C-alpha cells in the first residue's frame, strides 16, 4: 500500500496473508473455512496466516492453516486479468474470534464516490521497494466509470472496478495482490491489477467481487 497509513493491529479482521516461505499475496477470510484472493495469486501450495498484525513476528493471535483446496475462476485470463479470483480452502476452519473473522460478500454493486478500506503487506514506496512488517490501510473511494474506464482504455470489462485516485500517490501495489476492498461492511474488491502503482491517471482496479457471489456460494457448496 502507497500513500497509506499502519492499520491498528487486528482492526481488519478478516485480511489474510498467503505464505509460501514468505508472504506473496493476500486475501480475505469470507467463511470459517474459505479465502477469497486473485487467481493472478495462484500457486501449488500456500498456508494462510489469518490474525496476522506483524507479520515477522510471532504476536501470538495468529492462525496459521495450510491451503487444502485452490481454486482459480475457470474463466481467469491472464492477459486480460479478467475474472481474477481465487478460492481457497483451508484444511482445518479459522477459530473466529475478534481478531480472526469473516467479512460480508456484498449484497449489491457499490455506487460510485462509495468509501472503501485496501489493506496489505505490499510495496509502500512509490520509487523503489520496501515491504512492511505491519499491515498497511487506505481509504478510498469507487471510482467513476469515466475516471476508470478513461484511465485504461479498453482493458476495463464488466468484472472490474477502480478504487483509488487519479492524483498520483495512493494504492495498491505489488504484494497487496489478492487482499480486499471493503467498503460499508461488503467485500466489493479484490487487489488485481494496475499500471505500476501510485502513478498519476492509472489508479489500482480490482476484481468486482459484486459479480461473483453466485460463483463463490457455488464453490462453497460443491467443496
Ligand atoms: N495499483 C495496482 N497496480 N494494484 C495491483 C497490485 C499488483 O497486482
Ligand atoms: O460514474 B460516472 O459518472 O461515469
Ligand atoms: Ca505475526
Ligand atoms: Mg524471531
Ligand atoms: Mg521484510
Ligand atoms: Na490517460
Amino acid at each position: 500500500i502507497v500513500g497509506g497509513y499502519t492499520c491498528a493491529a487486528n482492526s481488519i479482521p478478516y485480511q489474510v496473508s498467503l505464505n509460501s516461505g514468505s508472504h506473496f499475496c493476500g486475501g480475505s477470510l469470507i467463511n470459517s473455512q474459505w479465502v477469497v484472493s486473485a487467481a493472478h495469486c495462484y500457486k501449488s501450495r500456500i498456508q494462510v496466516r489469518l490474525g496476522e498484525h506483524n507479520i515477522d513476528v510471532l504476536e501470538g493471535n495468529e492462525q496459521f492453516i495450510n491451503a487444502a483446496k485452490i481454486i482459480t475462476h475457470p474463466n481467469f485470463n491472464g492477459n486480460t486479468l479478467d475474472n481474477d479470483i481465487m478460492l481457497i480452502k483451508l484444511s482445518s476452519p479459522a477459530t473466529l474470534n475478534s481478531r480472526v473473522a469473516t467479512v460480508s460478500l456484498p449484497r449489491s454493486c457499490a455506487a460510485a464516490g462509495t468509501e472503501c478500506l485496501i489493506s496489505g503487506w505490499g510495496n509502500t514506496k512509490s520509487s523503489g521497494s520496501s515491504y512492511p512488517s505491519l499491515l498497511q490501510c487506505l481509504k478510498a473511494p469507487v471510482l467513476s466509470d469515466s475516471s476508470c474506464k478513461s484511465s485504461y482504455p479498453g482493458q476495463i470489462t464488466g468484472n472490474m472496478i477502480c478504487v483509488g485516485f487519479l492524483e498520483g500517490g495512493k494504492d495498491s501495489c505489488q504484494g497487496d495482490s489478492g487482499g480486499p476492498v471493503v467498503c460499508n461492511g461488503q467485500l466489493q474488491g479484490i487487489v488485481s491489477w494496475g499500471y505500476g502503482c501510485a502513478q498519476k491517471n492509472k489508479p489500482g482496479v480490482y476484481t468486482k467481487v459484486c459479480n461473483y457471489v453466485n460463483w463463490i456460494q457455488q464453490t462453497i457448496a460443491a467443496n
